[PDB]
């Protein structure tokens, strides 16, 4: 799909069996979603964005399905106000932006 | 162009004559610069990211070029670790998604 910019880029993302939404982001080299419980060993990490530094857990290897298209990688679990889709899973689905 | 995120999406953005890397950031809002020392009057706003908020100060119609094309808009000084680039601006100069 072509998605314009006008509004936040939110897309629907299946993770762990549950359609949640998510932000499509350039700007985040990772992938942070909002607390949920997910299968695996997870490790303790921070990422800094804007206003600091959050403590996140780090979970490998997790299965998502970004709009219909089937992903896996590193996904940290953390107190995001919203879901963020980065870099580490938008070159997987072959994302890119144009102009 | 068609740019791929396998490595952080910077370009060019020209200034107030000054020449400077700014990330396109489909998932900020705004646009954030460091100083720019602008000149004109500004009103100050609280914006947030991951992390938590920050304090900057708002400057409308500044002209601004990224990448040969040149746009007019907000930006939003403050102390924000990297320049990023907006929704504000993307839409200026036809930035998509896609995938
Ligand atoms: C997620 C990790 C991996 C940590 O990456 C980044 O945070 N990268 C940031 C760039 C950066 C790199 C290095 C150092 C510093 C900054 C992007 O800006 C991340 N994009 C979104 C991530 C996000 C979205 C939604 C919620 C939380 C976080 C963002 O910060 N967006 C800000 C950018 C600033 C701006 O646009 O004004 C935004 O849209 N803020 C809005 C929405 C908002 C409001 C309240 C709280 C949180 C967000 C606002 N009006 O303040």
């Amino acid at each position: 799909p072509q998605i314009t910019l006008w509004q936040r880029p939110l897309v629907t993302i299946k993770i762990g069996g549950q359609l949640k939404e998510a932000l499509l982001d350039t700007g985040a080299d990772d992938t942070v979603l909002e607390e949920m419980s997910l299968p695996g060993r997870w490790k303790p990490k921070m990422i800094g964005g804007i206003g600091g530094f959050i403590k996140v857990r780090q979970y490998d290897q997790i299965p998502i399905e970004i709009c219909g298209h089937k992903v896996i990688g590193t996904v940290l679990v953390g107190p995001t106000p919203t879901n963020v889709i980065g870099r580490n899973l938008l070159t997987q689905i072959g994302c890119t932006l144009n102009f």
